[PDB]
């Protein structure tokens, strides 16, 4: 074959390797690459022949799984400098315009979109931005231009980077809790109407904040979760202390009456967040409900109006059979909303869980690129609900509240769960060990203001 021998030795590059069985695997137009070696990925991600924009953005939202960003940018270096084959102009004009120059171009593509979309790589690692410069800086030709000048001016945008609503939004409401009295704040002090809209606007917040490659091959479960998941760990940690925060309140509230209407404004915050879209929000207060130390409390459970037990059975029922009920009601509704974001952790992990991370063919290990798809896949509908800002009012006293919770103090968290469900057999003891009474611990009214807003 002569288009082979138009290409260069392997002996002088790595990338013009001939396709086979025992280096790559196409999946069942452009072919989707199922798995294969760095190598052939790093090639195929820079082919050519074509444009593959879907694989660009897949390699670079999941490459940190396989291959170290430092890794990649020498890998990308080396694929750009392709070697030109000695003289006899006629065969180096070609090889120059249909070879080189295509394939020097799908780098610099690489290295906006990597820059553009990915330079949180490049703030890690200091090192690693000297080099993407050093290498920018040492260019040639007049299509090459173009591309390093618009690397360089994103790449200084990021530099500068580092350092409105559209209708009238609704009157903040207030309760018992004076507008600036912040010693007072607490879960029935506070209205429920603004308790659940200012956890919503965080909630939304930190939904918005989270990257994809913030949950490629399981990072935020391993020895550098801190820097390569920090937003999803934000949002995680949230999620716990509300929960056990409302946990909390319910259980340390050991007169039965008080403990009632506890229960009942939590149940009253759950609706206001349904009436927001925030499954977040409202799978919060199922996942709190449902914990051993509180849904064991049936004295209290009995006092709770029917009309409220319906409505926290019903929320409970978006979870049931792998949450259909939940994703009918997701896709049916308008923005804003925020998505329940722990379906999204337990279908990763299943993927990761579920999938090898290589594939063997004839002794040799290839990467299994198809299961770095499915994860960018999920990452998809993560980000297609994450521009959906809500017309609301942010008050920031109350949102600094709910941002400072603690429920566990300095206790970890399953001696502070342990202690929970002790207290729950403190305040409702099991059969036929007598109900006790318990002195009140509240010296403000306890009826709710309700959930039906002003005008
Ligand atoms: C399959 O088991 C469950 C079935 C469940 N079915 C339903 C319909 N809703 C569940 N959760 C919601 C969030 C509820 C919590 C508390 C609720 C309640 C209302 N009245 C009483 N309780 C418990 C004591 C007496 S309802 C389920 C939770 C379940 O496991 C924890």
């Amino acid at each position: 074959a002569e288009e082979q021998m138009r290409l260069p030795s392997a002996d002088v590059y790595r990338f013009a390797e001939p396709d086979s069985e025992e280096n790559i695997i196409f999946e069942e137009g452009i072919p989707i690459i199922k798995a294969g070696t760095v190598i052939k990925l790093i090639e195929r991600l820079t082919y050519h022949m074509y444009a593959d924009p879907n694989f660009v953005r897949t390699f670079l939202t999941t490459y940190r799984s396989f291959c170290k960003p430092q890794e990649l940018l020498s890998l990308i270096i080396e694929r750009f400098e392709i070697p030109e084959p000695e003289p006899t102009s006629a065969e180096l004009k070609r090889f120059r315009k249909e070879y080189i120059q295509p394939v020097q171009l799908r780098v610099l593509n690489v290295c906006r979109h990597w820059v553009e979309h990915h330079f949180y790589d490049f703030e890690r690692d200091a090192y690693l931005l000297q080099r993407m410069e050093e290498f920018i800086g040492t260019v040639r030709g007049k299509a090459m231009k173009k591309w390093v000048e618009s690397i360089t001016k994103i790449i200084q945008r990021k530099k500068i980077a580092r350092d409105t609503f559209q209708s009238s939004p609704p009157t903040v409401e207030w309760h018992i809790s004076r507008p600036g009295h912040i010693e007072t704040f607490d879960l029935l002090t506070l209205h429920p109407i603004e308790i659940a809209r200012q956890l919503t606007l965080l909630e939304s917040d930190l939904y918005r904040a989270v990257q994809p490659s913030e949950l490629v091959g399981s990072v935020w479960t391993k020895e550098d979760k801190e820097i390569n998941s920090p937003n999803l760990l934000k949002m995680i940690r949230h999620t716990t202390n509300l929960t056990l925060w409302f946990e909390k309140c319910i259980v340390e509230t050991e007169n039965l009456e008080e403990r009632v209407a506890v229960v009942s404004r939590i149940i009253e915050i759950l609706q206001v967040f349904q009436e927001l879209n925030n499954f977040n929000g409202v799978l919060e207060v199922v996942s709190a409900m449902n914990s051993s130390p509180v849904y064991r409390l049936d004295h209290t459970f009995e006092q709770i109006p029917s009309r409220q037990k319906k409505i926290l059975e019903e929320a409970h029922e978006l979870s049931e059979d792998h949450y259909k009920k939940y994703l009918a009601k997701l896709r049916s509704i308008n923005p804003p909303c925020v998505p329940f974001f722990g379906i999204y952790l337990t279908n990763i992990l299943k993927t990761e869980e579920g999938n090898p991370e290589v594939l063997k063919r004839h002794g040799k290990e290839l990467i299994n690129f198809s299961k770095r798809r499915k994860v960018a896949e999920i990452t998809g509908e993560i980000q297609q609900y994450q521009n959906q800002p809500y017309c609301l009012r942010v008050e920031s006293d109350i949102k600094r509240f709910f941002e400072n919770l603690n429920p566990m103090g300095n206790s970890m968290e399953k001696e502070f769960t342990d202690y929970l469900f002790n207290k729950s057999l403190e305040i409702e003891p099991r059969n036929p060990k007598p109900l006790p009474r318990f002195p009140k611990k509240y010296s403000y009214p306890l009826k709710s203001p309700g959930v039906r807003p002003s005008n």
